[PDB]
Parts: structure tokens; sequence; C-alpha cells
């Protein structure tokens, strides 16, 4: 398994149920600056129901990076987490941001 993927995934496992973080924050904690979009590839490359919670990481714009079926794919998973996701794939970061202070 790719070291990069192991690092970013390891970080993502610290995200609790009903929290979302940005690819930049995950990449930073993994030690790979600029690999934000790359973290996005990894999660989109995973199956819809993997052991790793992939749906808990979105873009800095507070929106789902996946589109079409994959948009509602992440959405339905987040609805099982209790997150208010707007129809076009929009999430309120300022309330749903992953804060490991709880």
């Amino acid at each position: 398994m790719d070291q990069f993927l192991v690092q970013i995934f390891a970080v993502i496992h610290q995200i609790p149920k009903g929290k979302v973080s940005t690819y930049g924050e995950i990449a930073k904690m993994a030690g790979y600056p600029g690999y934000a979009r790359h973290v996005g590839k990894a999660l989109g490359n995973l199956p819809e129901g993997s052991k790793l919670p992939w749906f808990r990481v979105i873009n800095s714009q507070g929106k789902i990076s996946l589109k079409g079926r994959d948009l509602d794919r992440q959405k339905q998973k987040l609805e099982a987490e209790g997150i208010e996701v707007s129809e076009i794939g929009k999430i309120a970061l300022r309330k749903y941001k992953w804060q490991p202070l709880e």
C-alpha cells in the first residue's frame, strides 16, 4: 500500500461521526503539502462503503468533490452521519468542520 495513502488515510480515521474536514488539512497532517487534490483522488478511488470513512473529507469551498451519482453517494453516507447536505452537494464547514477538541 502506497505510503502517501497510508499517511492521509491514517489521519482521516481520527474524524468522528458527523464531522467533515478539508483535503488541505488532511494533507498537512499527513505531511504532504500541495497533495490536497491527491487525497481527493484516493477517496474517490475507494468503494462506496469501505472500512475507511471517505465521505468525511470535502473541499475548502464546503462542497462535495464527487459529482453525479458519486455526489449523492457521499451525500447519502453523510445523511447517515447526520449532516445537512444541500441538494447541489453543499455543506456548512463553519459548523461541520472536524475539530479533534471534543
